[PDB]
């Protein structure tokens, strides 16, 4: 049986994706999650929603308790996490109103709790060195992309399509994010450096969320919402564009939950769990 | 109504820029500043001076309470902050004894309190996401540059002058800093990587000071003092640098007092309010 | 008189005894093994403790280095498992590093400061060439003496690279861990020109210089990180399997290096190490 957790970012502080059946006010061994967890169903598929920043968007990116959010969803029996992440574009073909189903990242965060494990008494016992070459659940990424196709949203894959298929607004079928600490936005100098490294978007919340999801044995995928060009490059139209983006992502998320529930995930879930065990350095040395 | 704060770095642990009127021992919601704050007048312009590292320079760059220093200057009524920052050059044209009126940076610091706002009880309530594309106050940058001209110090502007006009010692009219955490200096490998990224100087103290000044609604500009080439490639030179940076600061204070800042001060304050995402 | 400490990586003589020490900065990773190589006193310290329970970001580098300083060590030889970012550095090779790029954070990386849990002072140490060059060349000559190939990219051709070899120079990026790198990070580090990626070199190398000690690292290439094919992407089992095979050569190099160190006069080098610390004391 699957159960899909949803971590909603900017624009999803108070989602209302389904009829609320129950609420869970919980804590974890790592502290309090960002807010109450909301339980319900998309069709016959159990779903749990949590706003990354809390209902009033009072928690900044560096202070989000990523460990508690991921562990709370694990404790409720989630098998998957779908996340939204607002971002700035570093590249001309990613324009405000587009989305990116990320497959890669470069980490420039610091000072955040980014692992459940360690040698101190307040972390889980053991040492975990997780492979992160392709850090998302690929099967779940392809679900997000197919959900966009099913909801009549353009999909652009630069590996197989010419630039003529980059029709806006579109879901970019791959992409890399730099995660910065915030809360300040980047300088023009930083933006040009990240662009020169070949990164596609900049955001403040993907890491360590994606890392902790893999440590928890959960299938994780992010859909990033391009809200503007970062500073390497009217306001009423911007806010309206973001509103329309949120409507489209809500459509993608609900279709994605249905598509996840339509398939069997037994082997993928067992492989998620086995990857955690095989990454326990303290167990493999003995 | 303007009042100019001055944060003195290396070579400015005990500046004595003017006859002291008062000495302020203050606290802030973020702790105590690096030292007492000295207040007085330069001409008719009110001025406040604070040594970044304290009188004895006993506080290393990663342990400076940037939040307390900036907040204390704001509390005493400062509208502007002028800061000095010692640095190493990453570029052939920036030689020891030159100064740089910075306009950009790349941040490699960690573990420092870099914002006044958050969700924890030790910060002001709110989520503040400040634009930083051009992170300095441009009017105040141009004041530093005009102050150097008024004191007959060479200015080199790469966008409008040939390289043959780069006559040393000179004030470079623009430049980018990488801020590293310290206390160690860079390796040759790190210096070459920073150079290849296009950065001009390396220093340990610019960030988060520049960021917190904008959060506090203040106009901030830095003058960096090139002390040596960084290791991709002195005391007597630095003493002469301090003498001329002092002249620049004192002239810059006079020049700030010579204009109206009403709309810039208003814009500084409104930018903070418009950057509050929780509101 | 010289005395060589050895800080041992993942899978880590005439043993006299085992010693527990305390330090102003806490307890070292584990007890220390005291002995001799010939007539040269030697002390061995595992970086991660006996059960390998301490991850790289939580190793007490300050206590490990200071413990060896307090026992009278003049030299530290260190091993560090790593991933290769470059075609000619292959699993089973070794690198006598001469450079690094630091991406660690949150680790205690200096003995000095203004907080009560550090020594009083402000120490700004030069780090242009952050290793002891004399000791680096001892590690390379030790490999020659044990019939292990040495590859110098300054003087030799890729066609003349014979494996397993000790690479006579190289640069490391140190990441904080515990996770391995993404493919995107791996390619960015490769494009910066870095040779290997590891998690334990920094701040160990920096603190050794703060302590006035001669320090050199021999990195053990266990994998190609993750910039190559999917079957070559790093994981714990891959690191451990190659490490177990390479430690035999690393032991031979280290034991020979200790003998070579004890056969030379180090009076002025040691004086220079200490004088570098004193001249970096800005508060004085
Ligand atoms: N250009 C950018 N650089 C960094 N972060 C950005 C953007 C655009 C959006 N975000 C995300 O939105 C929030 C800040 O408004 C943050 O929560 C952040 O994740
Ligand atoms: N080459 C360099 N790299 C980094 N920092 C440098 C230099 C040269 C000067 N500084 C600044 O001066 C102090 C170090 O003595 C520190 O306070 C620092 O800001
Ligand atoms: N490809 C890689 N990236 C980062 N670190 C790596 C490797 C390969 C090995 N190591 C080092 O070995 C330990 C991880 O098990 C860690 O202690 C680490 O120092």
């Amino acid at each position: 049986k699957v159960k899909v957790g949803i971590i909603g970012g900017s624009g999803f502080d108070d989602p209302n994706l389904f009829k609320k059946v129950g609420v869970r006010q919980v804590t974890t061994p790592f502290g309090k999650p960002s807010d109450t967890l909301v339980e319900g169903f998309v069709g016959d598929v159990a779903c749990v929603v949590l706003p990354r920043h809390g209902k009033g968007h009072l928690i900044p990116p560096s202070e989000v308790n990523y460990r508690a959010n991921v562990w709370a969803l694990k404790d409720l029996g989630c098998t998957h996490i779908l996340a939204t992440n607002a971002c700035g574009s570093l590249q001309e073909d990613l324009v405000p109103g587009d989305f990116v189903v990320l497959n890669q990242f470069m980490d420039k965060t610091w000072g955040r709790e980014n692992t459940f494990y360690g040698s101190k008494p307040d972390s889980l016992k053991g040492v975990l060195h997780m492979p992160m070459a392709e850090p998302f659940c690929e099967r779940t990424r392809q679900i997000l992309i197919q959900a966009a196709r099913n909801k009549s949203i353009n999909v652009y894959d630069k590996k197989t399509m010419d630039k003529s298929a980059c029709i806006h607004p579109c879901v970019h079928a791959e992409g890399s994010a730099v995660t910065i600490n915030g809360p300040r936005f980047s300088t023009r100098c930083e933006s040009f450096i990240h662009k020169a490294m070949g990164l596609d978007i900049v955001n403040m919340t993907l890491v360590p969320e994606v890392s902790l999801a893999r440590e928890a044995g959960l299938s994780y995928a992010s859909i990033a919402i391009v809200t503007d060009f970062d500073c390497w490059k009217c306001v009423d139209m911007v806010l309206e564009q973001f509103r329309k983006s949120v409507v489209h992502v809500r459509e993608i998320l609900l279709e994605a939950v249905a598509l996840i529930g339509a398939e069997d995930w037994t082997k993928t879930i067992e492989a998620n769990k086995a990857l955690v065990m095989s990454s326990r350095l303290d167990l493999l040395h003995q």
